[PDB]
């Protein structure tokens, strides 16, 4: 199994979600790099696994639900088998990290990609090991009633580039916002 990896949009108040739905309207760009990002992979035979929780899955309209061309493991410990239209289920992280060793899973999954919630982001960024954040800085301020957790930038590096990762401002519906990638091993 190839590398560990959250990637998350988020405004500069730390907004994630409001009501179930994104804090701004919708940046058809922002979401095809998100697309991009989780969906390709360079291991021929594998695809990516996207890991979210159960709040997140259900925030994904029908029509993109599963995410297409990715496993979808989505964690909870009240559903008693995968939502409709997912793959897989565990009841925590390190569960379904131990699910991508198994036989079903080990020689089909290349990187794992965490897409949230706050919690599932928490815990996946202060669990030790070598781990990528893919950040996306939406550079205003939008109510929310999510956030993404605290980034400790004593461990997490900022990386002054990266392939495939656009380094300039971009801007869709009057919206600023930059792509960042932050690294920790420890
Ligand atoms: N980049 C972005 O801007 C992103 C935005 N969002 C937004 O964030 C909001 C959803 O996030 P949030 O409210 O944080 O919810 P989550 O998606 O984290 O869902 C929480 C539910 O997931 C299950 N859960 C979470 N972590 C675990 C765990 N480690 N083990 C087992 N079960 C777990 C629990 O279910 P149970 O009670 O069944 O056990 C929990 O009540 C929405 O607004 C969505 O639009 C989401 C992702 C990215
Ligand atoms: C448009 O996206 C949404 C709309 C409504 C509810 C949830 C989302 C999602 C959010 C993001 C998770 O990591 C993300 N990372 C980045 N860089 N951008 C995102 N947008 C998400 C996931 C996809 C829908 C499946």
């Amino acid at each position: 199994v190839g590398s560990l990896n959250c990637i998350v949009a988020v405004s500069q108040n730390m907004g994630i979600g409001k009501n179930g739905d994104l804090p701004w309207p919708p940046l058809r760009n922002e979401f095809r790099y998100f697309q991009r990002m989780t969906t390709t992979s360079s291991v021929e035979g594998k695809q990516n696994l996207v890991i979210m929780g159960k709040k997140t899955w259900f925030s994904i309209p029908e029509k993109n639900r599963p995410l297409k061309g990715r496993i979808n493991l989505v964690l909870s410990r009240e559903l008693k088998e995968p939502p409709q239209g997912a793959h897989f289920l565990s009841r925590s992280l390190d569960d379904a990290l131990k699910l991508t060793e198994q036989p079903e899973l080990a020689n089909k999954v290349d990187m794992v990609w965490i897409v949230g919630g706050s919690s599932v982001y928490k815990e996946a960024m202060n669990h030790p090991g070598h781990l990528k954040l893919f950040v996306t800085r939406i550079m205003q301020d939008f109510e929310s009633d999510t956030f993404f957790p605290e980034i400790d930038l004593e461990k997490y590096k900022l990386l002054p580039e990266y392939p495939g990762v656009l380094s300039d401002v971009q801007e869709e519906k009057g919206i600023k916002y930059k792509f960042e990638v932050y690294e920790k091993n420890d």
